[PDB]
């Protein structure tokens, strides 16, 4: 029993963290290998910003501008390359702490572990969702770009975002390991807003599940739903539309506790329309979207 | 910005984690240079004759693929100290230290000497936890990381009828009124922990979250008559000590800070929420704030 917001084991990324520094620019860098990844905008000024040409700006720069340190150790760039909004620091030494590693890009409503960084030090570990806005809602200061988001399945640590930019609402924009932005966000001071932001639908109904799993079970209903007579309903609310993909992906969550995906789906519609009523489901007092059907089967059995 | 239950990363404790296996029991240990700790539940109560009869060898302590030889053995209240022949290499600065309610620190869940997940818990005034825990992650360990020295500060031994969970600090004592033993255990009347609840108003101002604050006052006095019919943990002058700094960097007096959580006591959020919750969060110390909207690095 118990259902807590629970990140991955943060060890196999600490041993990766380093400090990015170019002029007066300091953020944060994954050392993968010989490689140290970092956002490109290390190499902008504050006026850059606005416009900046990235190709401009890295051609004037050589190997010994870039000041990476990983820990006391200083580390000799001795290339650089830029993917997207990345920048790609070839180094002298490989990284002896390199964990087994992918570079995986996420779709919305996906939850992954966010490693905190200032100055190449980890400060914090939390979990996140991706929002269907393509932000992160974060915790991150001043100095805190360069940290990575990772899940860590089996014992490979699969990286797939790394912080970029905090948006003027408090939420957070970054990129994938291969430095393509999640959603319609640049690396730019230009006037940027994330867009509506949705409830992630799947996340809410895996964790209604987990709630069932739990001894929870005031919220079900004797009621069942069409599919397209929840998506409805859920519109209404800022819900994400729950695809035919969602229900079969909730399939083993519906044989564990033996209520059908649209017999949840109504259990849901209910809550919705009348609210807690002073009661909590798994301590909550309201509707919990940052738990996968994954993160939910992960906790509730191994 | 951005405000998040966060946990201490977990690097340093990671490399602390063994299988203790002990006849059919199957649980985790802590390896701390040549001891590894964890709770002597594993040779189950007569734990003075329990443990006699159990030899070296009949411990088997695994860390990772490595299998550790147990040298010997002693016990320390309800956590056995297993001593191995070979020290952790990977034995970071430590302490064993005793937490008081109130208190938050991180969980690393671990089963079968393998970390799993890592969470914040706070200990609850009833000296119980609001855990994450499955079977297999007796000897899960709370810590807390100041500057590069983990301390050590809890140990996992069980869970209560009503799912929170029990254990010892790294000595072996039990926090609580709660023994290691099957048999009847009920967890106490829980109370709101106040101090870490004004801390969380303050982190929520610091965000922009200004909605609940108001043009009132009260003494501690009023405020604790008030806080006790709702459930809450008496508010001393050290936890208004304390909520000093926050207090400084918002502009806003603990008993002004007080006199909102009255309101929001008698009144409830009016649909509102505060740092995206309905609740009254009780679970970020003073300190954890402070860490939070300032950025402290290990
Ligand atoms: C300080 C400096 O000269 N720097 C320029 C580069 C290098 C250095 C910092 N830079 C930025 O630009 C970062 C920056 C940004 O969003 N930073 C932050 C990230 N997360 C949380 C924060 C919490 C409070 C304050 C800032 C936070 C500033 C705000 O504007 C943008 C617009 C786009 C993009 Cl991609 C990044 C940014
Ligand atoms: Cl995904």
């Amino acid at each position: 029993s118990g259902f807590r917001k629970m990140a991955f084991p943060s060890g196999k990324v600490e041993g990766c963290m380093v400090q990015v520094t170019c002029g007066t620019t300091t953020l944060n860098g994954l050392w993968l290998d010989d490689v140290v990844y970092c956002p490109r905008h290390v190499i902008c000024t504050s006026e850059d910003m606005l416009n900046p040409n990235y190709e401009d700006l890295l051609i004037r720069k050589s190997n010994h501008n870039f000041l990476v340190q990983a820990g006391n150790v200083q580390l000799r760039v001795i290339g650089h390359s830029m993917q997207n909004c990345v920048l790609k620091l070839k180094v002298d030494t490989a990284n002896p702490k390199t964990p087994k590693y992918k570079f995986v890009r996420i779709q919305p409503g996906q939850t992954f572990s966010v490693l905190a960084c200032y100055n190449g030090s980890p400060s914090g570990v939390y979990q996140c969702a991706m929002r269907p806005n393509f932000t992160i809602k974060g915790s991150f200061l001043n100095g805190s770009c360069g940290s990575v988001g990772f899940n860590i399945d089996y014992d490979c640590v699969s990286f797939c975002y790394m912080h970029h930019m905090e948006l003027p609402t408090g939420v957070h924009a970054g990129t994938d390991l291969e430095g393509n932005f999640y959603g319609p966000f640049v690396d730019r001071q230009t006037a940027q807003a994330a867009g509506t932001d949705t409830t992630i639908t799947v996340n809410v109904l895996a964790w209604l599940y987990a709630a069932v799993i739990n001894g929870d079970r005031w919220f079900l209903n004797r009621f069942t739903t069409t599919l397209n007579d929840f998506n409805l309903v859920a519109m209404k609310y800022n819900y994400e539309p729950l695809t035919q993909d969602h229900v079969d992906i909730l399939g083993p969550l519906s044989a564990q506790t033996g209520i059908a995906v649209l017999d949840m789906c109504a259990s849901l519609k209910e809550l919705l329309q009348n609210g807690m009523n002073g009661r909590t489901i798994l301590g909550s007092a309201l509707l919990e979207d940052e738990f996968t059907p994954f993160d939910v089967v992960r906790q509730c059995s191994g």
